[PDB]
């Protein structure tokens, strides 16, 4: 209730196109329907160890330190952003959001208490047991800025204060490196040169700057763009892609089996699949020219690669464009479509992409990122400003 940015905000960012073969009402309806299905299948609030707490159900996975992972901070972040944006439509949005925040702070990191431990498990012993993952905290911290602009911070939860504390005492202190990059988590070194490009949430960092006044965030943004370009000009001159993990300075693709995450950590795989959306949002929301350049390169490449057919996109590519994957999944498809919105000559491709993703349901990872992408390309992911 009392939303100041009620769904649908359906904004028109400068220099960007939306699917135009259907009405905005149709776009909004697709998002509402997708959200209801996503919530029904993934939004949970059954933690015996934390009544009233909410989390997002992830994929079935192996035990972690004797605990059974039910969700992660990554999913917590996606869920928190989605929830604030759907406020105005979902009458219980704020209750759900505060419940997600309760979980985020209860399951605080064992390293930096201002961050969230990466694993949500139903046990009191798991609360404060795990260390952090940079992307989860970035989305969580950013969601608090959205919450502040959505409901204000005068109620039960001081969203703005919580955001500033998490951003400054948490992310800046533990994840911003001395080389002005972002490390992998609060367990990683302050001078670490190991980074995950999907963590380069440019538009989030812009907001961090505006709501804190800390120039550190602008320094990081500018450096990450330099790193992207130096990396791509050497390792992906024809595709404009980046690898799941990046190492060293100058930047290079991480080796295969990096931290044993997967055998494709040196290529454009499941982690990096998210990058196109994170980057393009900076051009749309803040007019960053470097974002449009990076986005157009990737967009043009994937369009030629698939001959304009979104269903021909596969789940994984080598940096030179050769295939790793075999089928179309939303965490790959949707960001490629989002990266194409800065050039009006991509209208047909954007429309086809919308048709492909609008009702695409598969699993936690693709569905969650698909909903975020859909919220953004329909103009329903508004910009939080002081």
């Amino acid at each position: 209730a009392k939303e100041m940015k009620p769904f649908p905000q359906q904004v028109n960012y400068a220099g960007v196109i939306k699917p135009n073969h259907v009405t905005q009402e149709s776009l909004n309806a697709s998002v509402r329907s997708y959200y209801d299905n996503w919530k029904k299948k993934y939004l949970k609030n059954d933690l015996s160890s934390l009544p009233g707490g909410y989390y997002v159900k992830g994929e079935i996975t192996g035990d972690a330190d004797g605990f059974k992972p039910l969700g992660t901070s990554e999913g917590q972040g996606y869920g928190m952003i989605i929830t604030v944006l759907m406020a105005g439509y979902d009458s219980n949005a704020q209750k759900i959001y505060d419940g997600l925040f309760k979980t985020a702070r209860t399951f605080k990191s064992s390293q930096n208490p201002n961050l969230m431990g990466w694993v949500v498990a139903d046990s009191k012993k798991a609360q404060g047991h795990f260390d952090s993952a940079t992307d989860g905290d970035l989305d969580i911290a950013y969601s608090l800025l959205l919450a502040h602009k959505q409901w204000g911070s005068n109620g039960t939860v001081n969203y703005l204060k919580e955001a500033q504390d998490m951003i400054t005492k948490g992310i800046k202190a533990s994840n911003v490196t001395n080389n002005n990059q972002l490390n992998l988590g609060d367990w990683d070194s302050k001078s670490s040169l190991d980074t995950r490009p999907s963590d380069w949430m440019m538009s989030h960092l812009r907001a961090f700057y505006e709501f804190t006044g800390d120039k550190t965030w602008l320094t990081v943004i500018n450096n990450l763009y330099d790193v992207y370009t130096q990396f791509s000009n050497k390792y992906s001159p024809n595709t404009g892609l980046i690898s799941d993990f990046v190492v060293k300075n100058p930047p290079q693709p991480a080796p295969k089996d990096f931290l044993d995450e997967s055998e494709y950590t040196n290529a454009y795989y499941y982690n990096a699949s998210r990058v196109p959306l994170r980057i393009v949002m900076d051009y749309a929301m803040y007019g960053e020219k470097r974002s449009k350049v990076i986005s157009d390169k990737v967009s043009s490449w994937i369009q030629n690669k698939t001959n304009g057919n979104p269903s021909k996109i596969v789940d994984g590519y080598q940096l030179n464009g050769s295939n790793i994957g075999s089928y179309p999944t939303a965490v790959f498809v949707s960001p490629f479509i989002a990266a194409s919105i800065t050039s009006s000559n991509n209208q047909k491709w954007v429309n086809s992409g919308w048709d492909w993703m609008k009702n695409k349901r598969e699993r936690y990872f693709s569905d969650s990122y698909n909903l975020l992408t859909m919220l953004f390309i329909t103009g329903n992911w508004w910009k939080p400003v002081p």
